[PDB]
This record gives structure tokens, C-alpha cells and sequence, in this order.
């Protein structure tokens, strides 16, 4: 008979046993770095130039287009169950607004301060971040001002951005998180928002650690920012690039970051841990990005995992890995699910 | 008219200056801590006891039972595409089979020993790694042995747990990876290779950060392994476990370990990073579980990404993180893709 | 000892017997308060030994310190010493690297969480606690004379 | 019968033994990382412009506004038992005198400037320190020179209190304590000391960690300088705000502070621990503030503590906790206990 061996083993070492740690759930709770609370969420909102627009995009339930008039009814529950902060997108639809040097960008007539306004007039308590950045307002689609090749004009660029930085700051914007990874970007908005009386009201939450790569695609389906020719790699940071990542953290802290984001998150959650080191006295914030999210729902409907528990486990892990704020397209199903 | 604002800005910082490291394909690449080569992946093995079984699981291509007289045809063109290891699960169907205390892990009939002596003859240069549990063996499903409560016997399923190692080590495996996640359990595998004049000869890859939470589904469907009352919870790590992980990983370390798995991968790429500091001078091995794999595929059919694409940024994140070893359902593919 | 002076041994033996026995009663979470050198190495042995250090979470208040805030607790719990004082146990507040020391000390000897106590008063012990424990679980207890 | 279970145990372990270091009241003494002199005491004293005036506040001892003709009858026994520093604040109560940018702060005529020559002359061995900041002599009561929306103005702030501190200096004030929290103010002080020829005389002591919060309470009665409108919380930094107080003291060490000042105190010891490591170089100096003081005075007339324990035991604490140097309404009390 095959029959069950069992080794002769010494007495337990104390400095084995984990296991008095984490028996009960509440412990696993209290094993937590951090908990997840309701104000730490931040929801995007996509402003529309057609005010009664609410243009649902590639049949997620929260990516929606919407124009101002349409804003209050769908803010107001979401205010109702605690949404502390939203962080807005243009997306003007209107022909012949786009150009190469991103004019539309800080229009006041435009949706991004358009809906400042309606915000800080209709939710005087909602924090508001705009994102700062040309891609949804130039004709070729990409993040800055291009030389005659195509290539980033850096200096036009930053001259560009720190102008609608500002704009967007006079405007009520609470916070600028510009997107565009163009080098030395931070170190020109902070000294405008400086020179413009501001600095010491508005938060710079930049986009410090952001990598190109293949998980933007609804994104840029709702804002309709897709490049025209070519792609971000030589602005956005490679995916395998440890190093620039750390030396762009470094970077943007030192030129006046506030806070920094890491995007994507769950992909990137190595480099929020690098980022909760380099940048430990500051806030980072985890921007779970279109194509992590509708990864997440595509599995959920394949039965692949279950959609609350994932999003849970993805969410935990972000505040694991050194996040402290989370950007993130299941802000309205996490407002009711910290409830239970 | 709005024009375009453009705000004065100071000469260029050399500091702010990233640019130059990365805007070419070759120093994208230059930009890696590591590069992804063939002898780095490590591709799971189910092997059914029934010798001519070739059933798929969950529609997935790289997840199929395979009994020991289909393992030559199914090895033979992997082997030829550079195929270096593969890691073995067990999965006895004949009823009557599964007991209390796991018996049938270390059968000598049982598939794993009858894989083991296959591949030692027909592969000669493969090197073997078997998963070491008693999950697939037990009639209650769970890793270890139990109290009549029903909660872990540390002490009997080390004991237990020890000799089912050894015994593959004897048969012939050249590592033993211990998923189990029982307090102490490597120091008593280790002492057992020892005491079996096998240490010398038997690598010790610990799954030493194995986390509990909802990415293991299909892995559970093909190797039949679900625990039949309640979960993993007391053993398996709670995700939001920083902090045991860490100190998981030092113990397994002093107890023996050669090398070790982080499990799931890609949402806990944040421990190899801390891994790769307290684990620096052993190899960390990265485990791209099957609920993740799935999740691919899932968001990749559904159009969110593109399975190529997304698959190599996945890996590429295990290398950034600190592992120079994969374990992947997606072995075939890159196997090929490595190639191009 | 006859001459009222702490004997480790005697003492480290009883309280891991009573730690045990809360276990057994059913508690989940033993916090040993006494102090006394290497109680905790004895108390998780014990647990080990009774089959209950996998359900027991040990919480140790390593860092506990001598000084003028128990008042209320000692009328509360009736447990004022009746002769002398605490000061051979219960840590000097001066004393940062003794503080250190028990929170190596006990963390090595198998606490799954650590105490510092009091609070406001050694909220710098508690910064020293964070670096030398932080895989583990910091609580402050804010005692009844703060 | 319920007996007393003793259980069995190992032989005593050397690490465990840590009874040999404190069993001794001497012992107690030599395991404090530095004692308590009497040199290490720093003395607030709040002078009226009022030269007769002798007001006690909220019924505590060590709290009086005081005239300088009354001011060498006060010093004459304190500096008598050993006092070797003061601190001054300037009580304006004259009216007509406080308005929008401070001007009374560097008056010649002023309480704080008499104050100065008067302890220059009668007390020449006495090292004086003034407090530097606009709030007890702005008419709305804030720290700063205010924008006309209420908010601070950095610039025209700094520009005023490097004014202020350079004339205390040349008044003869051997160190200068800006209080105002204001962003870059050390900067500008150290600039106007050097521009002034001063600097290489003037000992620059920041309160670089200092927290708003509900114990400033009897100092504002004593100074009157409560805000008029809203509070301080967006320049004195928020309780919870570690990483601001870590920046803030890198800050302010780098602008030229020859000494920094974390206030309040015993809520603060954490801050403390932080600043002996970022500023281990410079002297720490902890200001047990009139909220603690008269917390202190209440507990102990309730009869929950004793005062001269309590205050010995909050005293050593700053030590253990890394400041060197202590600023105190109890220099009096331990002016005399030191002795015995
Ligand atoms: C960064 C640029 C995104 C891009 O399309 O390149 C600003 C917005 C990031 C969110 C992307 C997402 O949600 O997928
Ligand atoms: C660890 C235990 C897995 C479990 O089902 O709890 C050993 C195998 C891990 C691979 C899991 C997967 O591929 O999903
Ligand atoms: C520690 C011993 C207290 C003592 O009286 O020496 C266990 C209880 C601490 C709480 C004390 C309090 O709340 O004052
Ligand atoms: C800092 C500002 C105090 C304030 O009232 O905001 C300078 C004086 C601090 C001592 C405060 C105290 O003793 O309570
Ligand atoms: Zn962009
Ligand atoms: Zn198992
Ligand atoms: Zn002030």
C-alpha cells in the first residue's frame, strides 16, 4: 500500500509563525497600511461643448460625455454619497476649434471652464482637477507643440501649458495635474501659477511617473484625443523604464510638485512603490486608468472574476504599493460599497 | 477672438532633460533593468492520472490536462521553440483517491512521479520543478492537514509536507516550490533534503509572498483543487498585507529558500519590488496567475487591448519589479514572439 | 522574591499560563502589560504549545513606560502596587534606547502587533516604533490620566 | 480548588535581559540621552507699551504683561537662579497703533525694541531672543501683509518681516525667531542679516515645524493678537501634515536657520524625532506652548496629576525625543527644582 509519510520535524521556531497575525477579518483590516475612505477618491468627468450632451462611450456605465446642463443631475447623488474631488476633461466637439498650438485649450467659452464655473457655482464643496495638457485640443492629437518634423517643440510647449495651467487656476480650478510629460513642464507652471498670485492656492498634482503603453484606448475614445500620426514613446515613458520613471519623480518634485500621480496603476504598482520612497513627504495618487477599468468589467463578464471583489483587491493594492489618493472610473460604485 | 497664450519662460535646466535617454527603439530597450530571453520562462504542466486524457479547461489554449502518454507530442515542438522548465501540478480523477492527509501527493503511481520519470527520460535537459501541496490531494481541498475544527495543523502538515518534497526530490524533480504558505513549512523541507542527502542537489523555490484573492478561479477548475469548507484565508495572505509579506519573505529566505514566487504577479508588482530589496542575492520568480491570464484574453476578445501587446508590457513589469523569472501560461507565445 | 523584587522566571511562567487560559476561554487577542524580561518569548511558546498561536494574535505593550499618568486606571482596576513602585520594570521615560531594545526584543520574541503606552506623551517612541516594527502593527494607548 | 498554573519554561535568554540597565535611580539618570541644565531654558516674556504695567493672564504664574519699568525687579532673581535666555513678545496696547502691514512691529519706541535696550543695559549677560512676525501688530490680527481678498501676501510679507528682523539686530537682539510660517521667509531674513552685516552676529531660530491647533489658546490672550477674521490654517501647518513639517524643516534649514523650533511640544514629540534626524546638525528646540502649560496647571489642580512630576516628566521628554534646548512659561519652577 502507498500509505502517507510523515517527516520527524523539530519544535516550532517563533520566528516562524505568521499566522497569529491575520485569523481574524478584522485583523486583516488593522494589517493595512492604509484604509480606504470615501475622500479619497477622485472621479473624471468628460465636459462635452454641446451643453445637453450625455454620450455614453464604448458601453462603460462611467464614461460618459456630458455638457454642463446635464452636470447638476448627474453630480448631485454622486455629492449625495460623499464624492470629495473630480478631476475634469475636455472634449470639444465643435469644428475648426482645434489647431496645432491647442488655442481651444483654456477657452473660457470652452467646457473645461465652463464647468469650473458651473462646479464652483452649484458644488461650492467639491475639489476640482482639471488635467492640463493640448491632446484633446490640437489637430494632430499630441500632448504639445510640434516642430516642423513633428517632433515636441519643448520650449513652446511649456510656454503653451503653463498659460493654461494658469488660465484654468484663474478660472477656480483648485488643482492643475498636467498630463503631457514634456520635459521640464512643472518647473514653467509653477513659476507662472507664482507669478501669477496663485501658487499658494493651487495644488500641482503631476503626472510625474506616466507610461505609454497599451491600456489608454477608451480614453482616448470619450475625450477623442488620439494622436494622428504616430504615438507618445518619445514623451511618455517606457514601459520597462525604471530608471527614467525615478529620475522623473525626482525631477518633478524638486520643480514644484505638489502631489504625483502614477498612471496606469495595477500595472505600474512597482513604481508606486518606488515613488512612496523617493517621494514620501508628498501625496500619490493612483490613476486607474479606461483600459484597467473595462480590463476589469470584460473579465468580470467573461466570469473570469467578480467585479466588486477585484475592484477591491486592485483598489487595496494601490493603497498597499504607497498611494493615498486613487483617480478612478468606480468612484460611484465605491461611494456605495464603503457604506457596507 | 481667444488667441493663444504663451507664457515667458527661463532657458532650459539641463536637469529637467529626460528626453535624450529614450527617444529611439534600441534605448527603449537599453532603458530595462533586464531583458526577457527564453530561459527565463517556466511554463505549467496539469497532469490528469488518466494516461491519454488531453482535455482543455476553461476555453483557455495554454491550460489542458494532460496525461503522461500525450506529454511527448505536446513537449517535443515546445522543447524545439527553447522550452527550459515547467513546473508540475498533479491531478488524480480516480475516485477513492483523495483522503484527510493528502496520500496520494507522493504516489508513486500518481502523475506527478510518472511526469517526473517521463520528462527525466524523454527530456533530458527540462528542468523539473514540481509544485509541493496537498490541495490537489486532499478530500477537503485544503493546503495542509487539519484540526478536527477544521483550522490548520501546522506541525502534521509540515511533517507532511516535508516528505511529499523529498519524495519528488528522490523521483527526481530538480526543485520543490511549496505553495502551501504553512508557517515553517521551508525550514522543514530544507531539513528533509538535508537529512535525504538532496539539499545539495534540490533548489527551493518558496512561494513565499502567496496572496489569497479572486485570481485563482480557472487554476482551481483544472487542477480540481478548490477547498470543499470556507478559504485560504488564514494561510494565504491578505492582500492588503504589506507587512506580513515582508516578513514572509526574510523567513522563507532564512529558513532555506534558493529562490522565490510572488503570486499573483501583476497586482502585486509592488512586493516584488520589495522583495527584490530583502531577496536581492536570490532569483525572484514572478507567477502570472490564471486569473490573470484569463483576464487577458478576456479584455483582448472584448477589444480593450491587444493580447500581444499587453502581454509583453506584463512581463516586462515582472523584470522591471526585481524578478528574472517568469512562471506563464503564456510560455508557448513568447516562445515564439521572442523569436521576432 | 522575599525581598519584593520581581522574580522573572516565576512571573513569566504564571502569565503565560494566564495568557494561555484567556485563549482558551475564548479571547482572540492576548496584550501582556507586566513588563517583565522576555514574557513574551514564554507566552507564544505557551500558545504554540496549547495549539492557539495560529488564532492568537499576541499584542505586546513593549514599550511601556513608567510615570504620572495611570492615576484613574489604578482607581479603576484597584491595581496600585502596595509597596514601592514600577520603576524596575516599567520603562524610564528617559529611556529611548531601552525603549528600542523592547521593541526589538519583544517583535524577535513573537508580538504580532506592539503597544506604546502612553501616548501623547512618547509620540516620539511611537516614530521610533514605526521605523523598528514596521512590518507590524502600532497601537497607541491613550491612558486614562492623558 | 482554582490553583495557579505555572508553565513550563526555557532557561532565561540574554536578549530577553534588559532589567540590568534601570534597576538604579543613577541608572535612570544614565540612560537619558542628555540631562536637563539649566542653560537649556529659554523664558518668554510678554512686554506692554505700558512701562508700568504688571496684568497677569488667565490666572497662570508665568504669563504677565510687563512694562520695562517693572522689568528688573522680574529679571533681577530669575536671572539670580541661573535664567541665561528670554524670548520677547510686544503687547502694542496703545491705540491707533496696529494696522494692515505691521509698522508698530519694528517700532523704536516699542515695547520690544525698549525691552531690548533695557536688557542690552541692566542685564548684559542675558541672551536675547525676539520673536519675529506681524500678528501682534496688524489690525486683523494675521501673521502676514494680506492680499485684498484676506489671503496672504508672500511677497510683500517677507519683505516686512526681513525688515523687522534686521531692525531687532541692529536694536541689539542677539537671535531672531520668525514665527510667521510664510513661504521663504528665512531666506529673505538671512539675506537682509547679511545685507546688513549682521549675520555673522544674529542667530537665525525658525519656528520651521509649526502646527495650528487648539493650544495657542492663553498666549493670544496675553499678546492679543488673535486672528480678526478665520484662522491660520493655511499657513501654520495642519496637525496631520508630517510631510509638510519633514519639508519644512529641509526648508527652512536651507535658507539659512542656524537653529529650529518645533511648537507645540509634547503633541509634537514625533516632529521632533523627525527634525533630529533631517536637522541633526542644528540645534532643537522645543516651545511648550501656553496651551500645554495651562493644561498641565488644570490636570494638576484636579487632582489627575503632580505638577512638578508631570512637568519633568513632558521636559525629559522633548530631551529624549532630540531637542537640546526648551522654550517654557515653567523656566521659573525649574530654575529652582534643577538646584535640588
Ligand atoms: C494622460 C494621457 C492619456 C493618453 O491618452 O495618453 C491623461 C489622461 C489619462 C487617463 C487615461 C485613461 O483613463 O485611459
Ligand atoms: C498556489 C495555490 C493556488 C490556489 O488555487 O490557491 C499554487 C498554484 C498557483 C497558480 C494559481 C493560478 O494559476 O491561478
Ligand atoms: C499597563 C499597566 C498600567 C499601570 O497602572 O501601571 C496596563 C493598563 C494601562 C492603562 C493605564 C491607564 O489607562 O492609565
Ligand atoms: C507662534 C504663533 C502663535 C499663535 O498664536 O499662533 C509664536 C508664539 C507661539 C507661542 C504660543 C503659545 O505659547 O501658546
Ligand atoms: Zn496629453
Ligand atoms: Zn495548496
Ligand atoms: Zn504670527
Amino acid at each position: 500500500m502507498h500509505t502517507a509519510e510523515f517527516l520527524e520535524t523539530e519544535p516550532t521556531e517563533i520566528s516562524s509563525v505568521l499566522a497569529g497575525g491575520y485569523n481574524h477579518p478584522l485583523l486583516r483590516q488593522w494589517q493595512s497600511e492604509r484604509q480606504l475612505t470615501k475622500n479619497m477618491l477622485i472621479f473624471p468627468l468628460f465636459i462635452s461643448d454641446n451643453p445637453d450632451d450625455f454620450t455614453e462611450i464604448d458601453s462603460l456605465p462611467n464614461i460618459n460625455r456630458i455638457g454642463v446642463n446635464r452636470l447638476k443631475d448627474y453630480l448631485k447623488p454622486l455629492v449625495a454619497k460623499g464624492l470629495r474631488s473630480v478631476i475634469l476633461f475636455g472634449v470639444p466637439l465643435i469644428p475648426g476649434t482645434k489647431d496645432p498650438v491647442g488655442t481651444a485649450a483654456d477657452d473660457p467659452a470652452g467646457p473645461v471652464i465652463q464647468g469650473i464655473k458651473f462646479i464652483r457655482e452649484y458644488f461650492p464643496e467639491l475639489y476640482i482637477i482639471c488635467d492640463v495638457c493640448l491632446c484633446e485640443y490640437t489637430s494632430h492629437g499630441h500632448c504639445g507643440v510640434l516642430y516642423d518634423d513633428g517632433t515636441i517643440n519643448r520650449e513652446r510647449s511649456v510656454s503653451r501649458l503653463a498659460a493654461v495651467a494658469v488660465n484654468y487656476a484663474k478660472a477656480g480650478a483648485h488643482c492643475v495635474a498636467p498630463s503631457d510629460m514634456i520635459d521640464g513642464r512643472i518647473r514653467d507652471i509653477k513659476r507662472g501659477l507664482i507669478n501669477a498670485n496663485l501658487a499658494h492656492k493651487t495644488f500641482v498634482l503631476s503626472y510625474a511617473a506616466k507610461f505609454s503603453g497599451n491600456l489608454y484606448g477608451p480614453f482616448r475614445d470619450a475625450a477623442c484625443s488620439a494622436p494622428s500620426n504616430g504615438d507618445r514613446k518619445c514623451y511618455q515613458l517606457p514601459p520597462a523604464g525604471r530608471g527614467l520613471a525615478r529620475r522623473a519623480l525626482e525631477r518633478d518634485m524638486s520643480e514644484g510638485a505638489d502631489g504625483i500621480i502614477v498612471k496606469p496603476s495595477t500595472f505600474y504598482l512597482d513604481i508606486m512603490r518606488d515613488a512612496s520612497e523617493i517621494c514620501k513627504d508628498l501625496p500619490i495618487c493612483a490613476y486607474h486608468v479606461s483600459g484597467e477599468y473595462a480590463m476589469l468589467h470584460a473579465a468580470a463578464e467573461k466570469g473570469v472574476v467578480d467585479l466588486k471583489t477585484i475592484a477591491f483587491e486592485s483598489h487595496q493594492g494601490f493603497l498597499r504599493a504607497g498611494a493615498r489618493l486613487i483617480i478612478t472610473y468606480l468612484a460611484p460604485e465605491f461611494l456605495d460599497w464603503l457604506d457596507e
